[PDB]
């Protein structure tokens, strides 16, 4: 049985659409009978008004979601795969005896930050999970603390942190090592040969129920074994639970990640905050229309000590929630220390906790906390806004989108498409368009955002049904 | 549960929604900066790109309808609310006693067209409804036919045709008339007093599971009335059976009425929506030839279009050798069994067809495009819409708007805007489409019970 709300909404997102679209035919053909300040004039009130008219449907959308019971259903289906997930982990990290059991050991030492490290213990992880190794992380000199792992973090494994075995040997695939008990995997940049337990693909056992519950099961995947990984030791989550308290941090909050210093030279560009503000000011009109936002708080992670004085002063309705001593700790000379390594932690937490988060996706900290964020909602897929890439995990197979509609190239820059064309995506540049590889033809260029859907990928995975 | 393709569709339909809202806000910046030709250029290519954009939302949105058994469940209760309905009309129209049946007897010569003369017998038709009285139907001297209204359609009874009783009178309200078998109710133009049971309100006992079920209850209401009255004699069965042949008249097809003996739109008005519409339903469906049935007054018009379209097929009953009341009955019939409308909904048959066109889907209320007025039916209550987001007025003509505010429209402009005036603040002007919600009106009718053994 349809709902009577679900029926209602779905006619009115029809309608909210039919009358965008009268509206967008009246106005365009107004438009270019102007020129000079007319035009400027009109088109600027012709972009506030369709702002306005586009959140409307976007809400609509968003009621669409939650009516029915469908939001406590998602909300239950997203608890259950969690805690299906996190007892698989947990079963393959504490075997009954450690002496006999398949092993796969990493090392956190990986040249490059916390982020960039995290995320290779996390592929150390999913492979561990692949092959049915327990995961045994080797942490002593740390560069963020010489202690290792359980500075911040609870250990991998309760019963399994020894590396013992019969016979070890580096990862040289799954059906040579089939007979190594331990076996070392290297960094992912340049191991051979690859297994398929890599992102973006995704435990077939689990996706129908993930594409069902999730708007990226790519993610969602990812950020099991991010989950796993950091769950903190007592006495951090007080430090955790305290700056919770002194920070003042409480929804609706929006989290700006402004990554500067030594990223801008070659791995991405300098922006400045009206980039990142534009879009936090977007949302929260959005949010304003579906609940009372009296305060629009804005947690500002950075590793530019100068960029919070700044911002309070040219946004000064904004409430800034920011911690300026992490930020000058988080300079390349002060990075790697524990108290920087605790600064870094709590930074993502809370980017992670907050309903909505504006960064660039090339900076592994975003990465990361948008990871954690998809393991506090049911569906937080499109929680974020990046200013470059679109969310990819270093290492992944190809990233691959199906053309569902054709396209015709009106310049030289875009390329041909016809329905079922694979196509690989390079980014989204957020206009309209996409960049990408057409793999019927070899050309690269720009395609229209809305002509693909995005190809869900499929891994054969062992369930764990001991568990 | 929820359905894997459902979210898969709403989910679609929000990032499409979304990398559209990305695509205006590029191309409008960048069109700030042009001028002349190349202004014009750059316009005219976003235009097109936007088209087909907004069709893929509005096809995502036509599948989400449809999934997770939708489409189905639809179909079955629609089925069952007009079984439901046309089986208390038919009760109600079939008493075992007629001698001591209560009656409203209505007169169909009124003096308009044919189309606004079925609006009335179903006012009347409505009105009985209302009254729980037997509509007798007079149709002697009907310039149509000289038989009479079953000439083309079976009598509005199988048991009670005759005006006897005790007692006759003219209308004088239910309260006044408790006592009078016989009431003769005149045209609604000039009505005293008038009833509750008029459009567009709905049965409050049918309110709920029609607003779940369709987009505009208030004309579903009205069709019921009109399936009813247009059950056609097995001759008119046969001769629409043959035109169907003769003309073939096959799906994908377009209906298009063109009045022009009020005001005078040329067919390129027209053929832009139908075209508009012919590439959504290509997304949705293979279609080898564009077919419109063009209904007109106008010999010239028909050759027009033929010339200025050759790529489309046009049919009009002209084709038809055997074929005034043959030619507006046909035309009514192919409009109503088309996949859309295009037309002026100022005409009375226009409007007929899109009510009968209610009766053939499940919901087909937003399957149109009038170039006047929104749908109305003559003699209505009045239509207020309520408003939902506020609204600052921008130049002179618009009106403000606070959320709740009763909204009477009195159009849509079909630019963004709707016409109408804010009942709160008194004042008649413009305000955008979107702001407002419809306000579903609800009489307390009659619900025949027995008419369920
Ligand atoms: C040995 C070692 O220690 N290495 C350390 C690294 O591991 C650390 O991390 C690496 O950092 C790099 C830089 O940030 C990361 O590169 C980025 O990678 C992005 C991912 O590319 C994937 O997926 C894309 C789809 O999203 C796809 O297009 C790519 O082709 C790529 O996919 C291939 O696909 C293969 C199958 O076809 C598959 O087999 C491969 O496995 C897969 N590769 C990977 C890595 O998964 C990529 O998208 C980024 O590209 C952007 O940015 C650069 C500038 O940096 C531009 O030149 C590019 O054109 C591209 O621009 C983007 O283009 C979009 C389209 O227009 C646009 O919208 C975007 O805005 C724009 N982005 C901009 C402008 O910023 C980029 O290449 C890499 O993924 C990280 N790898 C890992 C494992 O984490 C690194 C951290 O700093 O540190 C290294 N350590 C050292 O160097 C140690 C040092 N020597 C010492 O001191 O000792
Ligand atoms: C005695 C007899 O037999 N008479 C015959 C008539 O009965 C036949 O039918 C009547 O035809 C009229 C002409 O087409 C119809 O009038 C139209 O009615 C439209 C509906 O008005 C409603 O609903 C509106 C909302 O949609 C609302 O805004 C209106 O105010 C009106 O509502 C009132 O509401 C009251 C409560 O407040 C309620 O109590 C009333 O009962 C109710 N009235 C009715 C009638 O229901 C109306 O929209 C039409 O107006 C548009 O068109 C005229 C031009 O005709 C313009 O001047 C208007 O401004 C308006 O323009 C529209 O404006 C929009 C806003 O900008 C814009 O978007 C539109 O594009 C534009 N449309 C245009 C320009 O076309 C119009 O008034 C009437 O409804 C019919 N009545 C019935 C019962 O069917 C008639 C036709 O066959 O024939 C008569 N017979 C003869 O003439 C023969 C003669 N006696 C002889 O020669 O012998
Ligand atoms: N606390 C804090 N540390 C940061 C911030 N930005 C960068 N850092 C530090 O710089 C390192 C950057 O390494 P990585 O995690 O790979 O991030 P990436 O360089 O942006 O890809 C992080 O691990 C942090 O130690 C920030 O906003 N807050």
């Amino acid at each position: 049985g349809l709902g009577k709300d679900h029926e209602i909404l779905r006619r009115r997102i029809e309608n909210g659409a039919k009358e965008l679209w009268f509206f967008l035919q009246s106005e365009l053909k107004k438009l270019k009978n102007l020129e000079g300040n007319e035009l400027q004039r009109h088109a600027d009130e012709f972009l506030l008004d369709l702002g306005h008219h586009e959140r409307s449907i976007m809400t609509d959308l968003y009621y669409l979601s939650q009516t029915d019971g469908a939001g406590d259903w998602r909300e239950k289906e997203a608890k259950d795969l969690t805690e299906l997930v996190q007892r698989r982990i947990t079963y393959l990290q504490n075997p009954k005896d450690c002496s006999k059991a398949k092993k796969l050991v990493c090392n956190i030492n990986k040249g490059c930050g916390y982020g960039c490290q995290l995320h290779h213990v996390v592929y150390c992880f999913m492979i561990a999970y692949g092959t049915q190794r327990t995961l045994i992380l080797e942490s002593q000199n740390w560069r963020y603390a010489t202690g290792g792992w359980e500075t911040v973090f609870r250990p991998v494994s309760e019963t399994c942190t020894d590396r013992s075995g019969i016979s070890t040997g580096h990862w040289s695939g799954e059906v040579k090592d089939k007979n190594v008990q331990v076996v070392e995997l290297p960094i992912v940049d340049s191991l051979h040969p690859r297994p398929p337990y890599l992102p973006l693909a995704v435990p077939e056992d689990l996706a129908d129920r993930l594409v069902r519950v999730h708007g990226d099961p790519a993610v969602w995947w990812v950020s099991q074994f991010v989950k796993y990984l950091i769950r903190p030791q007592p006495w951090l989550e007080k430090e955790i639970e305290e700056a919770t308290k002194k920070l003042g941090f409480k929804h609706p909050v929006i989290g700006v990640h402004v990554r500067r210093t030594d990223k801008v030279g070659t791995e991405a560009a300098f922006h400045p905050i009206e980039e990142y503000m534009v879009h936090v000011e977007e949302h929260f009109q959005l949010l304003a229309r579906r609940m009372q936002v009296d305060k629009k708080r804005v947690y500002l992670a950075t590793d530019d000590p100068s960029l919070l004085k700044e911002a309070k002063t040219k946004y000064p309705n904004y409430e800034f929630i920011s911690d300026n001593s992490i930020s000058w700790s988080a300079g390349l000379h002060n990075r790697y220390t524990e108290n920087s390594l605790r600064g870094v932690i709590l930074d993502i937490h809370f980017l992670s906790q907050a309903d909505f988060l504006v960064c660039t996706f090339s900076s592994q900290v975003c990465r990361v906390a948008y990871e954690i964020m998809q393991t506090l909602h049911p569906d937080a897929s499109a929680n974020f806004h990046s200013l470059d890439d679109i969310y990819y995990f270093g290492g992944q197979n190809a990233h691959n989108q199906i053309a569902i509609y054709a396209h015709q190239p009106r310049t030289a820059d875009e390329i041909p498409m016809e329905p079922g064309d694979i196509i690989g995506v390079a980014g989204n540049h957020w206009d309209g368009y996409s960049k990408g590889v057409n793999r019927k033809l070899g050309r690269t260029g720009l395609y229209p955002s809305y002509k693909v859907r995005e190809k869900i990928e499929t891994v054969k995975y062992p369930t764990y049904p001991e568990a």
